[PDB]
RNA sequence: GUUCGCGAAAUUUUACUUCGUGGACAUUUGGUCAAUUUGAAACAAUACAGAAUCAGCAGUUCCCCUGCAUAAGGAUGAACCGUCAAAGAGAUUUGUUUU
């Protein structure tokens, strides 16, 4: 219905090289673990919230 | 009656022409492009078999690990002990080592 926004892949570190939706992946490849490795810590950061 | 093959004759061995001889000697069918053209009905135009591929996440089902919640359930540590507040009136007592 357009209420809620399309999600987005989620990419780990494994999956990290297989995701070129993004636009960094291959290009700038520090940036994009950069990118990665805080959507990671972003999910974890949001289970810690959640539990306090 | 049609052809192929062997033997004989007339001429220059194969060749034509004829005699004696061994076979072979049926026709059809199962063979239509579909789609489209206002007319006493024909196959004439008009096409003409051309009549999408790699990759990512998530979601259902079970399992393990780690958190937080909730229901129950347990184990252990924490040195010191419980039958009021204010004001007013009445009754009783009160020379030299530690100020």
């Amino acid at each position: 219905l357009g209420l809620l926004p399309k999600p987005e892949p989620k990419v780990k570190l494994s999956n990290m090289m297989s995701v070129f939706e993004n636009d960094q992946n291959i290009t700038d490849p520090t940036a994009w673990e950069k990118v990665v490795k805080d959507q990671v810590d972003l999910r974890k950061r949001k289970h810690l919230e959640e539990n306090e």
